[PDB]
């Protein structure tokens, strides 16, 4: 399975369907969908997994992709099954996901902590615990938890939407040191990201 934190397994959260492949709350699904298409890891049907999942090389190291075709708040019967399988420790795995506490522009490697409300994290860190890494991708917040769902469910104006795909942009070139295992370096990398 698994070696050390050599990031092995790179998860993207969203929900699926036309209709919220555009929306906030599929930011990590973006990630992972030009991560897939900048190393030619194809993603595929994965019923056994709920999930379009692939397996490639990046940089001379065998990974993983995962995109849980759950819907989102049930990401968990995606993940935990999928990374139990191969033996991927949560050491070696990456969450992409969008997070409401930052703005967008904003993109932040985190290894461990809280779902800080996030449906999806949720839905994991019961099973597999917290020590994961993840790719903190700024959505901004709504304003109320009322509004959560109507932020994260909807199609970011252009503006945010070109502030969000530059870190995101940005991120992909800092897999290299991930999947090396290079966290420390990844994490100042990634983390001093500017829009301008």
């Amino acid at each position: 399975g698994s070696h050390m934190s050599n990031i092995s397994l790179i998860v993207g959260l969203g929900n699926p369907g036309s209709e919220y492949a555009q929306t906030r709350h599929n930011a990590g699904f973006w990630f992972v969908e030009q991560l897939a298409d900048k190393y030619g890891i194809t993603l595929k049907n994965d019923p056994k997994f709920h999930g379009i999942s692939g397996r490639g090389n990046i940089e001379g190291h065998d990974v993983r992709l995962l995109l849980p075709m759950t819907y989102m708040n049930r990401s968990g019967q995606s993940v935990v099954p999928f990374s139990k399988f191969y033996q991927i420790a949560p050491e070696a795995i990456l969450i992409a996901h969008d997070e409401l506490d930052m703005n967008p522009g904003v993109i932040r490697l985190k290894t461990g902590g809280g779902h800080g409300g996030h449906n999806g994290l949720r839905d994991i860190v019961p099973h597999i615990g917290p020590n994961f890494h993840r790719l903190r991708i700024g959505i901004g917040h709504p304003g109320s938890k009322e509004r959560v769902s109507g932020h994260v469910l909807g199609k970011a104006p252009s503006n945010e939407q070109s502030l969000m795909d530059g870190a995101i942009d940005h991120a992909l070139s800092k897999v290299k040191l991930l999947v090396q295992g290079q966290v420390p370096q990844a994490m100042n990398q990634i983390n001093a990201y500017k829009p301008a």
